[PDB]
């Protein structure tokens, strides 16, 4: 079972124009300001790459 | 049969046949086109990636509705 | 958990009169036209044999 | 205790006693007769196959309703 | 997952007055007439001992 | 963390202290007394069997309601 | 699956003023009087430390 | 991916950066401050403990609502 009470993922792009790290947490999209928080959540949710051009489509599907 | 922590159910699909349609995906029941290979590799970390002929996409869309 | 979002199976017969490959996907019966698609779905759902004479009964139970 | 991907719950049943009734199955709560051994072998890939005496089938049907 | 679609158990007593084999199948109590059927269901559900004097209490809890 | 096929959730309980109350059980939220050791051994195949002091039974009943 | 029908945990403090052992059992807070019962439930639920000053906050979250 | 018997979902969080806020937790969707290290070590037996910058706590609260 998911003891952490969190479902979702971190996402970022390694392309030319970064949007920082963001996350979907329990169906809510948030921005992450600090790398400490990124590494903290990487202990409990996956962290994947999403290009800047694709974030809008993924946002729609995660609604 | 392991816990899904990502809150994402679905799969990537493409064809290796004639008439590529690029990469697409079903993400929580929503069909999307994928524009960049980076995003394909990212979602391949959390959902399966399978082959679907161009001729079969419409039928699969009707089941994934 | 079923990360793929698909529940069901492919079915076909090896008997004298083929009906091609079909599948039940999330309770919806579809025909599959291309072997590429069959092999794609064999990565994520089972593929079993069902004789032509038995498909009608299985259809009823999968309603 | 592993994930069931097939969307099928049930079992095949037959008797090895006197008075065979062939192979039958419960598929998602629906009782069916099976006409061909090919179908028996196919469903044996995804659901259990057990023995039930002819005299016990009616009782099992009432529980599998 | 429970692919068989059956939840329950077989029960019998080895005491002086047998009541045969019975079973709870999906919350329904039935008698089992033939040992072939007992061994068939032992492939998919547990088989435990319950004394004749205790069957009434277990019936109440399985209602 | 394995599949429960028995359709029974609960546990047997007894005390090894002063003032035995015999063996009892919670079976799907119903508290019962057990009359025969055979039944204790049978249910020990499918549900846990733990020790509860006589003085604590009332509190546990209120949680298992 | 949780065959025992119990979800929760035992809690106590090793600090200067003990409150005994308590437990949350299926969302119900109870006191435990006897160590036999503590060891019995330690067979089936976790047993953690909670300081006396923190029990009120944990009670609120377990409501 | 193992059974959670504790009836608790959530996590402990603290920062190692400038401006500590101590240890806090989400417990079944309720945010709490933790006053004693004993309680931190106790909950570390049953829920994860992760790092969250002070600047990110407000955003995480909005998702954990």
């Amino acid at each position: 079972e998911n003891v952490s009470g969190v479902q979702g993922f971190l996402f970022h792009t390694d392309g030319k124009e970064s949007y920082g790290y963001r996350a979907f947490i329990n169906g809510v999209e948030i921005g992450i300001k600090d790398i400490e928080t990124v590494q903290g959540f990487q202990q409990i949710i996956p962290s994947i790459n999403i290009s800047k051009s694709d974030v809008e489509a993924i946002k729609k599907a995660m609604k």
